[PDB]
């Protein structure tokens, strides 16, 4: 069944549309889709990067 569902590789819908595979980065993991009480969205945690005074820039 590893087989039968790997099926279509070939139909012109799965070539279309592109793989991403990559070798996982271990980072800090910061995430842009969700802003909850874990303080890891990382719009937050760009303007903490910032320097004083550059967000009025």
């Amino acid at each position: 069944a590893m087989y039968l569902n790997i099926k279509d590789e070939d139909t012109f819908n799965k070539t279309v549309v592109t793989n991403y595979w990559y070798p996982s980065p271990i980072k800090k993991y910061y995430t842009l889709y969700v802003r909850k009480h874990i303080p890891n969205n990382l719009v937050d945690e760009l303007e903490k990067l910032m320097k004083s005074g550059t967000l009025e820039k």
